[PDB]
């Protein structure tokens, strides 16, 4: 049997579980006949987002029929589906998020093909990630709850949202990793969702920023890691529906720096002199009034407020880092999606 408590072997469980990854698989179509989990690799994915920039530049250039359906041909090849002929930037788009999934995904599978006491423990330790459970009476749990009944948007009123676990973790490697860049301050606690067949990915090696063979398009702000500080902005990346209540976020502590603020999308080749963050800004905020601290760390924690902030393309604030250095992970959520 395991020695971790059982909140920690549940979410063993639920990040490598087999089946899920099959059954995203599925959901993408994948010809799981032609690709099953074993066969997914780095270099194939990687190659899948070389073709895909190659249409991106094909369709900005103008190229002709036969160049595109060429194209598309390669990329069903490498990728085998059980479909969308690949020509505008939405169709690209939509087969990013895929690979970035299957990324996380083939790296969640490497980690149970490798190594040589309960599995769940075996598990745990592959990932060099410190889990400890954070009790519901806590100090942390009071302001975290908080957090997230207060951040909680309007215009997200599809579901209601329940914490049912809160950890404590550390990243192997990630404090010494971190440490210079608490020298800038305006270091803040915020939101970041992503699919649950990613955070095996996730805790194993971080939050990473897009490789340079993907396609640019797309990112509101850049390659960059991005976060929010409204719950459930970052919470519908959870994307969960009827058959999953149940998701996974993550609170990381940001050091922001200096944050070049921006309404509108830009593409960020550089960051100007002494700025270290971009802040998308939103028609709603927290209550700048409303913020907390904890352990240094500032907690945008106010009910979402009417920001003055007119002709934004957002509704919502964020945050986005553009070294992987500049986070660091420290608490993860396991929330109930209460639908109606
Ligand atoms: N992860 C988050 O919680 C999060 C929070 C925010 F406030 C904003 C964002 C995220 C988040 O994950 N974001 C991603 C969502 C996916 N986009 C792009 C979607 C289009 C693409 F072409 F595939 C490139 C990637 C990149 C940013 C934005």
């Amino acid at each position: 049997k395991s020695k971790l408590p059982k909140p920690v072997q549940d979410l063993i469980k639920m990040i490598f579980d087999v089946e899920s990854m099959k059954k995203a698989m599925v959901e993408y179509e994948i010809d799981l006949q032609k690709m099953p989990l074993g066969k997914l690799s780095k270099r194939q994915i990687q190659a899948a987002y070389s073709i895909l920039s190659e249409v991106q530049q094909a369709v900005s250039q103008g190229s002709s029929d036969s160049q595109i359906l060429d194209l598309s041909n390669r990329f069903y090849t490498l990728i085998p589906h059980d479909p969308p002929l690949l020509n505008n930037a939405d169709s690209v788009q939509a087969k990013v998020e895929m690979l970035d999934n299957l990324l996380d995904i083939e790296v969640a599978y490497s980690l149970l093909r490798g190594g040589s006491k309960d599995p769940i423990d075996v598990n745990y330790e592959k990932l060099k990630t410190d889990i400890k459970v954070v009790d519901r009476d806590s100090e942390e749990a009071e302001i975290i709850r908080k957090y997230v009944k207060n951040t909680h948007a309007t215009t997200h009123n599809a579901y209601d949202l329940e914490v049912i676990d809160i950890f404590k973790i550390e990243r192997e490697g990630e404090c010494q990793r971190y440490k210079p860049f608490k020298q800038l301050h305006n270091r803040r606690l915020l939101w970041h969702g992503s699919r649950t067949t990613n955070f095996a990915g996730i805790l194993s090696q971080g939050l990473r920023i897009a490789p340079p063979e993907a396609p640019v398009t797309g990112y509101m702000f850049g390659k960059g890691i991005y976060f929010a500080d409204m719950v459930s902005k970052s919470a519908n990346y959870c994307h969960t529906s009827q058959g999953d209540p149940i998701g996974l976020i993550l609170l990381g502590e940001v050091a922001l720096g200096n944050m070049y603020e921006l309404k509108h999308a830009s593409h960020i080749s550089k960051l100007p002199k002494g700025k270290h963050s971009v802040k998308g800004l939103g028609k709603t905020t927290p209550d700048p009034s409303a913020n907390i601290s904890l352990d240094g760390v500032d907690v945008p924690l106010g009910t979402g407020i009417s920001s003055g902030v007119n002709d934004t393309s957002l509704l919502y604030n964020e945050y986005i880092v553009y070294d992987i250095a500049q986070v660091n992970l420290k608490y993860l959520l396991k929330l109930k999606f209460n639908f109606k």
